[PDB]
């Protein structure tokens, strides 16, 4: 009964099809997903539909790679609700090994399947990639990382953090900028650094994020909050406003409301700030499509979530009393 007044997605990518087929193929062979109860979940996630919703600009190979990334993502994110998610030197520990892995050091034959998964999409992202979008998204999978031991040691503490402490954490944990970056990648297409670090579209590039996360911490609260988990907007809200429930969750539908009005509102001056710069008409084309991906991502996350039975299903296959996975598949 929520919504967050996105439109639904303006398209999808052609490939999903397609890609339900790789991504299957791959989370099994890398070892990421196994055979039975973790197969099924993983499958009932719809993966691939979150990335064809998530990244209608994505074709072939692009959106396999689209796709792969969530499953990185999701199968990593669950490993952590159970005993690591409450040992954050433990936690931070394993993620320095793939820290490792973003910035030089593969892991060689052998290695675990998240940390395998994670480096053949690391390559796949980079090959071909201007260093510019190398070393920036370099960085966003580093604060990634570094984050998940941040929500441990606040799942320890037992309170939510201030609104500006619940942002540093929850921007790292969600993947930061990294939805955005991959879309560009996916969609082909490099931001000139003169549009990207306009005013504008900072702003917007940091309201698309924040949207997402936000629809996410709305949707995903019921399996949060019976896990102990600090870092959902919901929370942080009522626990620094002292109001209900309802009333949290529309104070979060209006923190998501707000940005998207902002981003739409500096949307309407991404022709006349390319002209300023005196871009090229192909730089101009990509900063376009560049406004198309996070416009794409903010309305396909939230079409994705609405019809995936990960939120829904989550409190009964796995619920609160054990670990939230069937199977460990992260060595800690
Ligand atoms: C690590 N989490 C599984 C994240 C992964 C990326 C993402 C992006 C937007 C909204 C929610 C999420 C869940
Ligand atoms: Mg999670
Ligand atoms: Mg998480
Ligand atoms: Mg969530």
């Amino acid at each position: 009964d929520i919504d967050f007044g996105l439109p639904a997605p303006a398209g999808i990518s052609p490939g999903l099809e397609a890609t339900r087929r790789h991504n299957l193929g791959w989370v099994r062979r890398l070892g990421l997903v196994g055979d039975g109860p973790s197969l099924a979940w993983y499958t009932s996630w719809d993966m691939p539909r979150l990335a064809a919703c998530g990244f209608p600009h994505a074709r072939g190979a692009a959106l396999d790679l689209c796709a792969d990334a969530m499953a990185f993502f999701f199968v990593f994110d669950d490993q952590f609700d159970g005993p690591l998610g409450r040992d954050p030197a433990r936690a931070a520990r394993v993620c320095r090994r793939l820290t490792g892995i973003v910035h030089g050091a593969g892991p060689g034959p052998g290695a675990d399947a998240c940390s395998a998964a994670f480096a053949d999409v690391w390559a796949r992202s980079t090959d071909g990639a201007h260093p510019g979008w190398v070393a920036r998204t370099a960085h966003e999978w580093e604060y990634y990382f570094a984050a998940q031991a941040h929500e441990a040691i606040n799942r320890l503490r037992g309170t939510p953090g201030d609104m500006e402490s619940y942002l540093q954490v929850r921007r790292g944990i969600a993947g930061t900028d990294l939805p955005l970056s991959l879309g560009e990648r996916a969609a082909g297409i490099t931001v000139p650094a003169a549009a990207f670090h306009s005013p504008q579209l900072r702003i917007m590039r940091e309201a698309a994020i924040d949207v997402t996360l936000m629809c996410n911490d709305v949707y995903s609260l019921e399996k949060e909050e019976a896990r102990g988990d600090m870092d959902n907007l919901v929370l942080v809200i009522e626990h620094a406003r002292r109001c209900t429930r309802d009333e949290a969750v529309t104070a979060a539908r209006g923190e998501v409301a707000r940005r998207v009005i902002r981003f739409e509102q500096l949307a309407r001056e991404v022709p006349a700030l390319c002209a300023q710069l005196g871009l090229s008409a192909v730089e101009r084309a990509h900063v376009d499509t560049y406004l198309g991906v996070m416009e794409a991502w903010m309305s396909g996350y939230h079409a994705w979530q609405t019809q995936t039975r990960r939120y829904t299903g989550a409190p009964h296959v796995l619920p609160s009393t054990g670990p939230g996975y069937f199977d460990e598949v992260l060595p800690t």
